[PDB]
């Protein structure tokens, strides 16, 4: 597909992930079993998508300068890269699982395991100021 839609995909992918962090850390500070599960399912609708189609070469911060905060170091690291998204797939795995285990402390818990994946993968690959 073209540029402008990879980084529609990717951008509205990224920011559904958002909305759910956010949602679930409001739940976490005060966990309710229902509300878990329901942020548990947009959650695992969420990770059903594949994001590596989403990153071809030429879709850098520096190839389309403020369209994307996609760092070109991304592109040299793609097993990494990869990686850390594998990572916050797992993690989201067992969130899944804890809300649906109506287990708030082990909810909390892997929330903070996901929110490092996001940090993780951020910290190398997205744009700051
Ligand atoms: C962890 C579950 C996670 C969250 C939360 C998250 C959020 C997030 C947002 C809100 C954006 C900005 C979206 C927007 O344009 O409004 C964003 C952007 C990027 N992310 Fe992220 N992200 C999470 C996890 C990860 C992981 C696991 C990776 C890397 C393996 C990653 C990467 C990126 C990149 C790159 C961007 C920039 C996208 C762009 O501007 O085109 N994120 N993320």
């Amino acid at each position: 597909a073209d540029t402008k839609e990879v980084l529609e995909a990717r951008e509205a992918y990224f920011k559904s992930l958002g909305g759910s962090m956010k949602a679930m850390t409001g739940v976490a500070k005060a966990f309710d079993a229902e509300a878990a599960k329901v942020e548990a399912a947009k959650l695992e609708k969420i990770l059903a998508t594949d994001v590596a189609p989403l990153f071809p070469a030429g879709t850098s911060s520096t190839d389309l300068p403020g369209q994307t905060e996609a760092k070109a170091a991304i592109w040299a690291n793609m097993d990494d890269f990869g990686a850390k998204g594998k990572a916050m797939h797992e993690a989201g795995g067992a969130v899944i699982a804890a809300a649906n285990a109506g287990d708030g402390a082990a909810f909390g818990a892997a929330l903070q395991k996901l929110g490092g994946t996001c940090k993780a993968c951020h910290d190398d690959y997205r744009e700051e100021d």
